[PDB]
């Protein structure tokens, strides 16, 4: 897979706005997919016990993760695509450490898609959309095929 500078410029354009804020962006992400996905919060034994909405929201600790996986992921969106050294120790951490399935990077691919729709409708248009997608289906197409180096199904 390969995107088109003119796609890699609908995405960073969008991620140079969601970088203005990025513990609220990270917090609205894991929300949405504890939200949307309960069984994904299993994985975390870290957050396991939190029950509502409201006390993910007032979790310090969650926030602080998001603030982790937002930056980690604009890491490797701003480099176009050459991001083989930033994905080995997030492939290994995930597949052998974490044992997180392709479906789950699925479903936070979908969380992240549905909160920039919601936060950014003027910069987040059908075209910019469908970049954002090619480039979080580059991002898993390239995971998964490092998970079956390691050894994981995933
Ligand atoms: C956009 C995709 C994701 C990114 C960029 C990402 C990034 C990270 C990073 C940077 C860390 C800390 C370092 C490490 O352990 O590798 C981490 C930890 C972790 N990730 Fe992810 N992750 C992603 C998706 C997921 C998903 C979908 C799950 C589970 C459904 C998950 C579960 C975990 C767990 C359980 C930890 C350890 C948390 C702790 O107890 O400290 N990650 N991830």
């Amino acid at each position: 897979m390969v995107l088109s500078e003119g796609e890699w410029q609908l995405v960073l354009h969008v991620w140079a706005k969601v970088e203005a804020d990025v513990a609220g962006h990270g917090q609205d992400w894991l929300i949405r997919l504890f939200k949307s996905h309960p069984e994904t919060l299993e994985k975390f034994d870290r957050f396991k016990h939190l029950k509502t909405e409201a006390e993910m929201k007032a979790s310090e600790d969650l926030k602080k993760h998001g603030v982790t996986v937002l930056t980690a992921l604009g890491a490797i969106l701003k480099k176009k695509g050459h991001h083989e050294a930033e994905l080995k120790p997030l492939a290994q951490s995930h597949a052998t450490k974490h044992k997180i399935p392709i479906k789950y990077l699925e479903f936070i691919s979908e969380a992240i898609i549905h909160v920039l729709h919601s936060r950014h409708p003027g910069n987040f248009g059908a075209d910019a959309q469908g970049a954002m997608n090619k480039a979080l289906e580059l991002f898993r197409k390239d995971i998964a095929a490092k998970y079956k180096e390691l050894g994981y199904q995933g």
